[PDB]
């Protein structure tokens, strides 16, 4: 679990969004596993605006942060689950690292700010849903 709080927005994994998220929906994209809902309280997370391929992510199944090299946001095949049929997930970045179910929502950060959140895992690989292209999160 986990979310990004920036301005009047909350960014979460779409497959983990609540009734409240859906009732205050701003934007969602099933192909990205992202949903953005509105909040009354102001958020202070800074979003990175860069092409960094190195950063640190939070892994809740180990209660530890890990430094990683990660790929550029791309269309990657993702296996069927209780949330989605087998499909290509877009804007996804992979890194060699640990992740298990329950890790989704952990933030990936570089020196510039928040890059994305854990969205996929398995086979010693962790996938992050990129948020750096969502320029409207700042305004
Ligand atoms: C999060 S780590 C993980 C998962 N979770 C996923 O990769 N998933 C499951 C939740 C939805 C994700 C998506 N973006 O479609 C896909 C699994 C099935 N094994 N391991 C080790
Ligand atoms: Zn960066």
């Amino acid at each position: 679990s986990g979310a990004i709080y920036v301005g009047n927005y909350r960014v979460v994994n779409r497959h983990l969004a609540t009734h409240n998220d859906w009732a205050n929906l701003v934007w969602e994209d099933s192909s990205r596993d992202l949903l953005v809902s509105s909040t009354t309280a102001q958020g202070c997370d800074t979003i990175a605006r860069c092409d960094c391929q190195t950063g640190v992510y939070y892994c809740s199944s180990r209660r530890k942060h890990y430094p990683v090299s990660f790929s550029k946001p791309s269309l990657i095949f993702v296996e069927a689950s209780e949330y989605y049929p087998a499909r290509y997930q877009s804007h996804l970045m992979l890194a060699v690292g640990h992740s298990e179910p329950g890790d989704c929502g952990g933030i990936l950060r570089c020196q510039h700010g928040v890059v994305g959140i854990v969205s996929t895992g398995g086979n010693g690989l962790v996938g992050f849903a990129d948020v750096r292209d969502l320029l409207w999160l700042d305004e």
